[PDB]
C-alpha cells in the first residue's frame, strides 16, 4: 500500500525556523565557514514527503518465518509490567509537546488532576475502543548539518509524526517495560543499545577477530520507516504479546497497535488534515524497539538467503552491520547482491548498495567506527569515534543559539576518548561555561534517544566510569583518524591544534584556580594540554554514579526523560 497519502495541506511550522548559522563572535572562534552550516526547516518538507511516499511490496518466505518463530520463542520468556500513571508521568520530558486538551508537560510531571483525569480517560478509551485511528501531528524536524559538496545537494528536513501528550503517557504505561527489556532478550548480543561506546567497540573487535578472513558490511535501507508495512507492525505486536502481560496491558497494546502504530490521519500545526500514514510513526514509544526488531528479523532471514558464512549482526533501530567469513572478492560481492535482493522482497530495499569491507576501522555503523590510540602506559586502546563534522556544526549552532537539547554535551560523554571531543568540544564549551559562570548549571542532552539532565562539572566521573581513566590520556591517534579530523577542520574553517592547546591551557588554569569540582575538570579533562602532566588517579566520585539504564535500550522518538 502507499506509505503516505497527502491531501495537499502543507507541513507547517509553529515558530520561526532559522536555516543559516547566525554570525556570532563565539561560534566564529569555533569555525569560520558559517555558510557551510545549515538547519533544515519545513521549507524542505515537500522534498522529504516525495521521497518517503511510495508503494510497498512485500513477499515473505520460510527463512523469514523461521527467524520470526525463533524470535517469538525468546519473547515468550519475558514478563513485563504496566507502568502506573505516576511512573509514566515521571518519564515525561519537562518540555515535551503539550496536550491539546488544556495541559502540558509541567502539568503531567506535577500530576495535576486535569492532566491525570485526561490520562485516565485516554487509557479507559484505549481499553474500550480498539479500532478508531488516533490523530497524530506531523512536523518537519529542524536539524543542523554541514554542506556535503560530494553529495550534490543538502538534506531536506526529516518528518516527525507523534500522538497527543495524553496518548504518549499511556504508551509508557502499557509498553515502557516491554520496549526496555524485550529487545535484548530476543536479539541477545546483536541488540546494539545494550552497549556503551566502549562495549560496542569490544563486541565489534572480538567479533572481527573471531573470523579467519573477516569481511563486514553495513546495510542502508532507503527510508526504513516508510518501508515498515502493516504486516511488520502486526508481527511486532505478536512478539510483544508473547510476553507474560497483565490483561490490561494486552488490550492496551492491541489497541495502540490498531489505532496508532499501524497508521492514522496526519494533522499539521494549522490543524489541517495532511493525509494518512500506513508505515512506522517516527515519534512513538515503540519506534526504536520496533525498528530494531524488524530490521533484525529481515536481516537475519536475508543472511540465510545469501548463505553468509558464520555471520554476526549488530542492529540499532534501522542501523545494521554484519561481520562474517569472507569467501573471496567476487563471491562477497555476489553474496551482498543476494542479501540485498532478499531485503528488498521483505520490503527493506537499499539506499546505498552494501559493499564488502576488509578493514574494521573503515566500517561505519551508527555513524561510528572503531579506532585505536595509546594510553599513558603506551598500550593500545580501541575506542569509538566518528567523523566530527555534524558534531562540530551542531556545536557551532548551539553556541550561537539557545538549544533545548545540547548535543555537544551528549557528544562529549559518548566520544570522550576522541581527539576532536577533547581538543575542541571540551575546550570550547568549558571556556563559555567559565565566561558565563555556568559550570553548575545542569543541561539536557540525549543518549540513545532518552533525555538526561547532566551537570558539566560531573563530566570527569562520568567519563571515567564510561571510558575509564585512559580517556584522559590517549595520544598517538591513528593516521587515518588524524587525517579525517584535519580534513574536517579545514572544510569548516576550525582553528588548529596549536590554537586549541593554547586555549585549553587558559581554560585549565582558570578551572584549577577555582578549586572544587571545577579544579578536577581542569585537571582531568585538560591534562593533555600541558607539558608537565598531573597524575590522574581514580576519581572517588566515579564509583557512586547511577550509570545503569544509560545503555539498556533505545528510545529515539519515544519522548523519554531520565532523572
Ligand atoms: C601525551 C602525548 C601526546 C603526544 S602528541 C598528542 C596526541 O597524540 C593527541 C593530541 C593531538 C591530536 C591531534 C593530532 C593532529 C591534529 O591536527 C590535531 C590533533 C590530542 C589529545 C587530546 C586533544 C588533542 O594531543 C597531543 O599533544 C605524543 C606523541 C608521541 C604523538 C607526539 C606522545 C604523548 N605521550
Amino acid at each position: 500500500s502507499m506509505s503516505y497519502t497527502w491531501t495537499g495541506a502543507l507541513i507547517t511550522p509553529c515558530a520561526a525556523e532559522e536555516s543559516k548559522l547566525p554570525i556570532n563572535a563565539l561560534s566564529n572562534s569555533l569555525l569560520r565557514h558559517h555558510n557551510m552550516v545549515y538547519a533544515t526547516t519545513s521549507r524542505s518538507a515537500g522534498q522529504r514527503q516525495k521521497k518517503v511516499t511510495f508503494d510497498r511490496l512485500q513477499v515473505l518466505d520460510d527463512h523469514y518465518r523461521d527467524v520470526l518463530k525463533e524470535m517469538k520463542a525468546k519473547a515468550s520468556t519475558v514478563k513485563a509490567k504496566l507502568l502506573s500513571v505516576e511512573e509514566a508521568c515521571k518519564l515525561t520530558p519537562p518540555h515535551s509537546a503539550k496536550s491539546k486538551y488544556g495541559y502540558g508537560a509541567k502539568d503531567v510531571r506535577n500530576l495535576s488532576s486535569r492532566a491525570v483525569n485526561h490520562i485516565h480517560s485516554v487509557w479507559k478509551d484505549l481499553l474500550e475502543d480498539t479500532v478508531t485511528p488516533i490523530d497524530t501531528t506531523i512536523m518537519a524536524k529542524n536539524e543542523v548539518f554541514c554542506v556535503q559538496p560530494e553529495k550534490g545537494g543538502r538534506k531536506p528536513a526529516r518528518l516527525i509524526v507523534f500522538p497527543d501528550l495524553g496518548v504518549r503517557v499511556c504508551e509508557k504505561m502499557a509498553l515502557y517495560d516491554v520496549v526496555s527489556t524485550l529487545p535484548q532478550v530476543v536479539m541477545g548480543s546483536s541488540y546494539g543499545f545494550q552497549y556503551s561506546p566502549g562495549q560496542r567497540v569490544e563486541f565489534l573487535v572480538n567479533t572481527w577477530k573471531s573470523k579467519k578472513n573477516p569481511m563486514g558490511f553495513s546495510y542502508d535501507t532507503r527510508c526504513f520507516d516508510s518501508t515498515v508495512t502493516e504486516n511488520d507492525i502486526r508481527v511486532e505486536e505478536s512478539i510483544y504479546q508473547c510476553c507474560d502481560l497483565a490483561p490490561e496491558a494486552r488490550q492496551a497494546i492491541k489497541s495502540l497497535t490498531e489505532r496508532l502504530y499501524i497508521g492514522g490521519p496526519l494533522t499539521n500545526s494549522k490543524g489541517q488534515n495532511c493525509g494518512y500514514r500506513r508505515c512506522r510513526a517516527s515519534g512513538v514509544l515503540t519506534t526504536s524497539c520496533g525498528n530494531t526488531l524488524t530490521c533484525y528479523l529481515k536481516a537475519s532471514a536475508a543472511c540465510r538467503a545469501a548463505k553468509l558464512q558464520d555471520c554476526t549482526m549488530l542492529v540499532n533501530g534501522d542501523d545494521l552491520v554484519v561481520i562474517c567469513e569472507s569467501a573471496g572478492t567476487q563471491e562477497d560481492a555476489a553474496s551482498l547482491r543476494v542479501f540485498t535482493e532478499a531485503m528488498t522482497r521483505y520490503s527493506a530495499p537499499p539506499g546505498d548498495p552494501p559493499q564488502p569491507e576488509y578493514d574494521l576501522e573503515l566500517i561505519t555503523s551508527c555513524s561510528s567506527n572503531v579506532s585505536v590510540a595509546h594510553d599513558a602506559s603506551g598500550k593500545r586502546v580501541y575506542y569509538l569515534t566518528r567523523d566530527p563534522t555534524t558534531p562540530l556544526a551542531r556545536a557551532a549552532w548551539e553556541t550561537a543559539r539557545h538549544t533545548p537539547v545540547n548535543s555537544w554535551l551528549g557528544n562529549i560523554i559518548m566520544y570522550a576518548p576522541t581527539l576532536w571531543a577533547r581538543m575542541i568540544l571540551m575546550t570550547h564549551f568549558f571556556s563559555i561555561l567559565l565566561a558565563q559562570e555556568q559550570l553548575e548549571k545542569a543541561l539536557d542532552c540525549q543518549i540513545y534517544g532518552a533525555c538526561y539532565s547532566i551537570e558539566p562539572l560531573d563530566l570527569p566521573q562520568i567519563i571515567e566510569r564510561l571510558h575509564g581513566l585512559s580517556a584522559f590520556s590517549l595520544h598517538s591517534y591513528s593516521p587515518g583518524e588524524i587525517n579525517r579530523v584535519a580534513s574536517c577542520l579545514r572544510k569548516l574553517g576550525v582553528p588548529p591544534l596549536r590554537v586549541w592547546r593554547h586555549r585549553a591551557r587558559s581554560v585549565r588554569a582558570r578551572l584549577l584556580s577555582q578549586g572544587g569540582r571545577a579544579a578536577t575538570c581542569g585537571k582531568y579533562l585538560f591534562n593533555w594540554a600541558v607539558k608537565t602532566k598531573l597524575k590522574l588517579t581514580p576519581i572517588p566520585a566515579a564509583s557512586q554514579l547511577d550509570l545503569s539504564g544509560w545503555f539498556v535500550a533505545g528510545y529515539s522518538g519515544g519522548d523519554i526523560y531520565h532523572s
